[PDB]
């Protein structure tokens, strides 16, 4: 019982969670749109 506490409170000391929250919220920032855009772009020019 008392390893397995432990192991839970070691676990959320560190809090992945928070950090795949800053992850992602750092994911979206990113000028993702244009990326899209230039990939169309891309696609166009092949088949025209």
């Amino acid at each position: 019982q008392v390893l397995m506490d432990k192991l839970v409170e070691l676990a959320h000391q560190y809090k992945l969670k928070e950090t795949i929250q800053k992850l992602s919220n750092v994911l979206q920032q990113v000028k993702i749109k244009d990326y899209f855009e230039k990939l169309v772009g891309f696609i166009d020019d092949a088949v025209k």
